[PDB]
């Protein structure tokens, strides 16, 4: 088994519909998860959305399974294009869910209720042949958000018309920008790269890009940016400190240093990003996977930065095999799980205090494989291949 953990069964049995799609799915076929805070499963599976109430009791007139006809797309949907809202932000059944999915060209399908499958409605964004996300907010709305970093607010009215605008100074491109080298140096430039990594909702939605962290303040209807901060300045020596700054070369190692920022969530310590870090001329060359801890207070950064490196540090193949997600399902034991495809990182992050053992899971055996994962009532969850929902749990 594993050393620390108990990896077993989370819920009661899966609905029917949902053991079909695993049982039919071979390992050519790409699922994808999203596993919801309000205890609801969206599992993309093909041309159709199954979602489902995460059955913590086995009774069947609490059971609800509804399966959803996807809008048309040539590229594969994606359960991060997906997302579910609750009447109240309380999840109580069949009609308190609104459902909303996107496409990457950016079609869109909204369903005011998912007791009634056949009634939708329908509009569309654009987007260029990009990675989106599509994220549930405040006042029954929703953040699409592009591989630029377009990010555009939805909002469902009761006309079944679906109101779209541009998140203020979130066009994706530049914004009050022209198009020179150095003269329409503002509030960004022109050698930006702003290709977007993930978004989080706390009133407060995030998204972290390759250079940069920025936060919007929402109420149901508007939002009004924050901030805009240069994690790229403020983080890199940092970073590269952690792991090689005790290297005799040091100077010479670190301005040779490649730096990808790829996830962002947060705890009761603050703001937690995962950032990939590694040298070419290392040799053997590995990537250092690290949590950075900060604090967001105000507008401002503030200069008390914590690094942690995690045990997950793989032999560099490739950029574009870099991948590596993180979940926080405990905002206040300082622990993080880095989740690839393969395997689950139990991980520490700030002091290391309350943090539980430092364990590597292992969902690589006999074609399984880690569809998704997520949180059930602060209890880390993770969607498998061959074994549906599972939590990872302390054996002490």
């Amino acid at each position: 088994e594993t050393v620390n953990y108990n990896v077993q069964l989370f819920g009661s049995s899966l609905p029917v519909k949902v053991m079909e799609a695993l049982s039919n799915a071979s390992a050519d076929e790409p699922m994808a998860a999203c596993i919801h805070e309000g205890g609801w499963a969206w599992l993309a599976c093909n041309d159709r959305l199954i979602i489902w109430k995460i059955s913590h009791s086995s009774s069947a007139k609490l059971m609800v399974c509804k399966e959803l006809p996807l809008p048309l797309s040539d590229s594969e949907w994606s359960a991060d294009l997906v997302d579910i809202c609750a009447q109240t932000g309380d999840p109580a059944a069949a009609q308190s869910v609104a459902l909303m999915a996107a496409t990457p060209e950016g079609s869109s399908r909204y369903w005011p209720n998912i007791l009634h499958e056949g009634t939708y409605i329908e509009s569309y964004t654009e987007f260029g042949s990009l990675c989106a996300f599509v994220t549930a907010v405040k006042g029954n709305s929703f953040i699409l958000s592009s591989e630029k970093n377009q990010l555009v607010r939805l909002t469902p009215d009761a006309s079944g018309k679906m109101n779209q605008r541009v998140l203020p100074q979130g066009q994706g491109m530049l914004s009050g920008i022209g198009r020179r080298v150095s003269t329409l140096f503002g509030i960004l430039s022109p050698a930006v790269e702003s290709t977007l990594c993930s978004v989080l909702w706390d009133d407060c939605f995030y998204t972290l890009t390759d250079s940069s962290i920025n936060k919007w303040d929402l109420d149901d209807t508007s939002e009004s940016q924050v901030l805009n901060w240069d994690m790229s300045r403020v983080l890199r020596e940092y970073i590269s400190d952690a792991i090689w700054g005790s290297e005799s070369d040091y100077d010479d190692i670190k301005a040779g240093i490649n730096i990808n920022y790829l996830s962002l969530n947060q705890n009761c310590d603050g703001l937690v990003i995962l950032s990939a870090a590694w040298h070419p001329g290392d040799n053997p060359c590995q990537i250092y996977y690290t949590l950075v801890t900060v604090k967001d207070e105000g507008y401002n950064i503030s200069d008390e930065i914590t690094v942690e490196v995690t045990q997950f540090n793989p032999v560099f193949q490739a950029r574009g095999m870099q991948l590596c997600q993180l979940v926080v399902p405990n905002f206040s034991s300082q622990a993080c799980y880095l989740y690839t495809q393969e395997m689950i990182f139990a991980c520490s992050t700030g002091t290391g205090r309350s943090t539980l053992p430092q364990e590597k899971i292992p969902f690589e055996a006999q074609g399984d494989n880690i569809v998704g994962a997520g949180s059930c009532e602060g209890w880390p969850v993770f969607f498998i291949r061959k074994s549906g929902m599972l939590t990872v749990v302390a054996r002490e």
